[PDB]
């Protein structure tokens, strides 16, 4: 028998509506398929207030970049949510990409069929479609995820995690006589604080562990300064496609030691200052791999928090003792620690006394008692094999994709596992476009698989899956190049339970050992 379609593409975030763009351009017979009401995938789904880049507006926009929308205009350098969903929902028009998708379809199961080398795609449990390959551009932030405590369900307030806020208008962000409390304090809980606290009656923030935070210094972009950039599109997109996360940064050739305590200190408040992640992505070459190095940072940006923070007793408790800097991802905020300052905010920590349950009325913790009419679970995501997780797939011997990687991920490239033939997991796990500007590097790995996809055709095979050497000596490599870092000593989305789910060596690399197989006749997989 013959499969109905080339392809099918699971997600209609930036990734897979490039991904299906990319397919059906090549005149291949492509599906999408979007659980939510249309194209955005993080832009659409996560409407809370605060919601921002990380990235520079103009870095981040691959679909502006590569002249798709090359007319686009930002707003700011680090665009709101709405503004991104909006950018999304221009990119797809360009592509005309909407006519290839269904959307409010969520699949739930996924069985490989060796006798006929194709995908069985089962559509909200019923229907079922065919596809050669089955493509996942399901995301390595998706699938919510709320924490392991009882009794969520007894509460009688407003309650909700923070990528389902209430709405497409996000409702009642006036917080006005409102008692309201926030689990959690990472990217999103960080973005989420100085905001409710401008209308919150109380604002109780509960925080289990520490984030390193350092200032987003967003503002607004004038017409000159984005035709000045619209101008260098060329040059900004070759800069981003060498650096080693696609943002558009770089490290200090220099490394920690070799600069005396005084010259060091001019350096840090100079990054301090500047907008983005160049503090993170920009600092000394050994920031990441040298205790000695990473400590002087620390240090500076502790001594940073105890100068935002007026009372020092609060100040301490929102330093992190237990991780070096850069070990989990850096927030970015507008006015975080100042928060701390108001009369009408306070600081719950929770690792001294650990949320006991949740009731109708508050939160019971070991020592106090929270009367609240709101609840906030900023409490991430089960991250890079979580959504996929939440399908059940299946290949070689019926065998599920979920026991396959029950002692951790296994792939060749990030791109397939052993066992499930013809099966692209896109910005997937131990993938070098996960750790990244995802902007850039999944449209750079849409583009490369498009080319595996398109060799295959032309030399009629049917099948392709990596061999076990190939998926061990991967694995082996990724692992390896974690251990050597201080990305080991820390407890990140990206770590599983303590292994990583993730690939950190840099991007340019990643992409040029994937062009070295491509070249070689895709060495590595066995093809058919
Ligand atoms: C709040 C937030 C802010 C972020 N900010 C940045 C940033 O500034 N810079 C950066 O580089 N990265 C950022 N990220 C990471 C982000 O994941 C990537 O930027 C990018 O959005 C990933 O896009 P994607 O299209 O690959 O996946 P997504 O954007 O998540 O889209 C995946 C889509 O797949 C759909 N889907 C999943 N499962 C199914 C199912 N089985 N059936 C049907 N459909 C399904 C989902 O509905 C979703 O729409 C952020 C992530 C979050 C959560
Ligand atoms: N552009 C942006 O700045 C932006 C904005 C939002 C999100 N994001 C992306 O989304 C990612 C996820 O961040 P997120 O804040 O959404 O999730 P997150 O980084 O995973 O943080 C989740 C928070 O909830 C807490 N938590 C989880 N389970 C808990 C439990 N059982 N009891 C008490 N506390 C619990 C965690 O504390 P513990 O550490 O103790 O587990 C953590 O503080 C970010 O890393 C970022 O890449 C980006």
């Amino acid at each position: 028998k013959s499969p109905a379609l080339d392809a099918v593409v699971i997600g209609a975030g930036v990734t897979g509506i490039y991904q299906a763009f990319l397919i059906n351009q090549a005149g291949m017979k492509v599906l999408g398929i979007e659980a939510g009401e249309d194209v955005g995938g993080t832009w659409y789904w996560n409407r809370y207030p605060g919601c921002r880049l990380d990235t520079e507006s103009y870095a981040y926009g691959y679909f502006a970049l590569k002249g798709i929308i090359p007319e686009w205009e930002w707003s700011e350098n680090f665009a709101s949510q709405p503004e991104m969903l909006r950018y999304v929902n221009r990119a797809a028009d360009a592509m005309d990409v909407r006519k290839h998708y269904r959307f409010n379809t969520r699949v739930t199961a996924a069985r490989y069929v060796e006798n006929d080398r194709l995908w069985e795609v089962t559509l909200d449990n019923e229907e079922v479609v065919t596809c050669r390959f089955l493509i996942s551009a399901t995301g390595p932030l998706s699938a919510s995820r709320m924490p392991d405590i009882k009794g969520i369900d007894s509460f009688k307030g407003e309650s909700f995690h923070s990528s389902r806020w209430p709405t497409g208008a996000p409702k009642g962000v006036d917080f006005t006589g409102k008692r309201v409390g926030v689990i959690g304090t990472g990217a999103t809980g960080v973005q989420i604080i100085p905001i409710a606290a401008e209308t919150a009656k109380e604002l109780y923030v509960f925080q289990r562990t520490p984030n390193w935070c350092t200032p987003l210094g967003n503002s607004p972009m004038s017409k000159e300064k984005m035709d000045s950039l619209r101008n260098r599109y060329p040059t900004i997109l070759e800069y981003v496609k060498s650096t080693d996360t696609a943002f558009p940064y770089h490290r200090d050739p220099r490394k920690g030691t070799d600069v005396s305590e005084s010259e060091r200190d001019a350096f840090f408040e100079e990054l301090y200052r500047q907008p983005g992640y160049g503090i993170w992505l920009s600092g000394f070459r050994d920031l990441l791999l040298n205790k000695e190095s990473n400590k002087f940072l620390a240090d500076f940006v502790a001594k940073k928090i105890r100068q935002r923070v007026k009372d020092p007793v609060v100040a301490e408790k929102l330093i992190p003792k237990d991780h070096p800097f850069g070990a989990k991802r850096v927030p970015m905020e507008t006015n975080y620690y100042e928060t701390y300052n108001r009369d009408n905010v306070h600081l719950v920590d929770i690792r001294e006394a650990p949320i006991q349950e949740v009731t109708p009325e508050g939160i019971k913790t070991a020592d106090a008692a929270y009367d609240l009419d709101v609840i906030i679970y900023a409490t991430g995501f089960d991250a890079v094999t979580g959504s996929l997780d939440r399908i059940d797939i299946r290949g070689k011997d019926n065998v599920r994709l979920i026991d396959a990687w029950a002692e951790g991920p296994s792939t060749y490239l990030g791109l397939q596992a052993r066992g499930f033939p013809n099966f692209f997991t896109l910005v997937g796990p131990h993938n070098g476009s996960t750790f990244c500007n995802v902007g850039v590097c999944g449209g750079l790995q849409a583009e490369w698989v498009l080319r595996m996809i398109s060799y295959m055709k032309d030399n009629g095979f049917t099948y392709s899956e990596p061999t076990q050497a190939a998926e061990n000596r991967w694995t082996e490599e990724v692992y390896a190049d974690f251990s050597r870092t201080l990305l080991a000593e820390a407890n990140a989305w990206w770590v599983k339970t303590r292994r990583t789910l993730v690939h950190v060596s840099g991007g340019p690399e990643y992409r040029k050992r994937c062009e070295q197989v491509a070249y070689n006749n895709y060495n590595g997989f066995e093809l058919a």
